[PDB]
């Protein structure tokens, strides 16, 4: 099947959308969460071919930036108010927009891995979600006094585990937390290091809703 580059600079994110086939099922995705796939400058975005399907693929990358709200980090695709900062992450990486990595892909997550943390010593803790299992482990270790990780654990159709981890290894440093997300999304598996450029704690609030809105919007692809 033929590549084409030949959608314009989105404002909104939702001028076109391109579709994808996944082994069979259709993906309709926004282009404005495609920003990796652009050419000269991303000036020219990449766009459905007319006499091909569907790009055949086995895996895609979006990329979304997040942004504090009233209500909350909410995630936006490419618009003419983010355009900068989609930008920047093009340039370097060094902005506030995190890549999703979706692959059509049997789920490898067991619902027993909340059994393992405990097994090794991870405290359960209570969830300010009920279909999220918590953990924590800040145990004292000579070597590393820093050490600091959580766990969130969501089970039933739609699972994902959530670590989110304290990276400061010197005395010198400051704390620097960071995540990774590894789910599983009606037929997908769903990976990404959310806030990419947080190095500050964050709760189980500000993790659990972001990836609440990464499941709305990988169903929001299928959905049609």
């Amino acid at each position: 099947e033929q590549t084409s580059f030949n959608n314009p600079e989105p404002m909104t994110g939702f001028e076109h959308t391109v579709t994808f086939d996944f082994q069979g099922t259709k993906m309709v995705i926004p282009y404005g969460y495609l920003a990796r796939y652009t050419q000269d400058n991303a000036t020219k975005w990449l766009s459905d071919t007319p006499g091909q399907d569907a790009y055949s693929i086995n895996l895609i990358e979006i990329s979304v930036y997040y942004k504090k709200t009233d209500q909350g980090w909410v995630l936006e695709p490419y618009n003419q108010q983010n355009k900068a900062h989609f930008i920047q992450f093009l340039r370097d990486g060094l902005d506030s927009v995190d890549d999703i990595v979706i692959r059509k892909d049997a789920c490898s997550l067991s619902t027993t891995m909340g059994e393992r943390l405990l097994t090794y010593g991870v405290k359960k803790m209570p969830s300010a979600y009920p279909e999220y299992e918590a953990y924590e482990d800040k145990r004292h270790i000579p070597e590393n006094p820093y050490f600091h990780e959580f766990y969130y654990i969501k089970k039933g159709e739609n699972p994902a585990i959530i670590t989110h981890r304290n990276n400061r290894i010197n005395q010198t440093e400051e704390d620097s937390y960071s995540t990774s997300v590894g789910s599983c999304i009606n037929g997908f598996t769903v990976q990404y290091y959310p806030f990419i450029r947080e190095k500050q704690q964050l709760t189980q609030q500000e993790l659990v809703g972001y990836h609440q809105q990464v499941e709305q919007l990988v169903q929001s692809f299928v959905n049609n």
